[PDB]
DNA sequence: AGCGTCCA
DNA sequence: GGTAGACCTGGACGC
DNA sequence: GTCTACC
């Protein structure tokens, strides 16, 4: 289909949001394992699905430039202010990252050193359903493979949106699409491994046992502790996946995911060891202590600080 | 050379 | 609870 | 990273 746009080539189709590079680096956020659905289809231009539509995003020094492909057989035009609000909300631009970076660096000199090189790593505010099933796919897995699993899952079960060049975009599947008793076998053919059952069983649990889609809004409005505990009822969701969802979709900035990276970071970069367990290796008790350690260190937005160090550790 | 272990 | 080990997949890469 | 089984 039509080409992926670049800002310099189609300026009439773009609009900007005030956004200095100190507040956001697309290249350090979009491919770093928060969302798995963005691709750099042209140099410095990132395309993906945002609020049921395909967008391309690119940055200049002080502005985030956006273009939207509506795909309702309407004439091409720049994004409207209402449409740009969805982009603003997705990047949570109301939160000033420079002041968080100064706070985290002031309490943690290691953070300060890493942060000098990794500016503008902020937290996306993701759709709860997309975030839930993407991080169910993420456990005991690598970001390259996760990215393919999420792509194939959307191609098979999500609505077709539009085609740009040779790339066909799909929306994220609904709960209902993932809940059928045939879905697990299909997801296994798509290479999801043992997480195929987790995806289908979790879609069924939400629909059949938790009151449907409104449950995620309930958890958004609940405390961190309540939301984190509730998510763990889902097959494939343990304390880490629940923290990922809390932090990245349920507005819990203190949630600190603890994966292989953060465990290695704690040991290597902080010389940390658990003090509430004589055995020091990863365990339910020591993983929970490590999350508390990072909250005690970094404060109420510790999960956002985690995202800076996680993004940096992917490139080392 | 490419199997087979390591690892995310 | 605490502990141990199995587990789908496929790129990295030692031997 | 989460699940299951055993202590
Ligand atoms: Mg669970």
């Amino acid at each position: 289909g039509p080409g992926h746009r670049t800002l310099a080539s189609t300026p009439a189709l773009w609009a900007s949001i005030p956004c200095p590079r100190s507040e956001l680096r697309l290249d350090l956020v979009l491919p770093s394992g928060q969302s798995f659905r963005w691709r750099e289809q042209s140099p410095a231009h990132w395309s993906g699905v945002l609020a049921d539509q395909v967008w391309t995003l690119t940055q200049t020094e002080e502005q985030l430039h956006c273009t939207v492909y509506r795909g309702d057989k309407s004439q091409a035009s720049r994004p409207t202010p209402d449409e740009l609000e969805a982009v603003r909300k997705y990047f949570q631009l109301d939160v000033t990252l420079a002041q968080l970076y100064h706070h985290w660096g002031s309490v943690d000199s290691h953070f300060q050193e890493v942060a000098q090189k990794f500016q503008g790593v902020r937290l996306l505010r993701q759709d709860p359903i997309e975030c839930l099933f993407s991080f169910i796919c993420s456990s005991n897995n690598n970001i390259a493979r996760i990215t393919g699993m999420v792509e194939r899952l959307c191609q098979a079960f999500g609505p077709r949106l539009i085609q740009l060049d040779d790339v066909t975009y799909h929306g994220f599947p609904s709960l209902q699409a993932l809940a059928g008793p045939e879905v697990e076998a299909h997801l296994r053919k798509l290479g999801l491994g043992y997480r195929a059952r987790y995806v289908s069983a979790s879609a069924r649990a939400i629909l059949e046992e938790q009151g449907g889609l409104a449950w995620l809004q309930q958890l958004r409005e609940s405390s961190y502790e309540e939301a984190h505990k509730a998510l763990c009822i889902l097959p494939g969701v343990g304390t880490h996946v629940a923290d990922c969802i809390c932090l990245m979709a349920l507005d819990k900035p203190q949630a600190v995911p603890v994966d292989v990276h953060m465990w290695h970071i704690a040991q290597r970069d902080y010389s940390w060891h658990p003090t509430t367990s004589q055995a020091k290796g990863p365990s339910p008790q020591t993983n929970k202590e490590l999350g508390n350690f990072f909250r005690s260190l970094w404060g109420p937005y510790a999960g956002w600080a985690q995202a800076v160090l996680f993004s940096a550790d992917l490139r080392q």
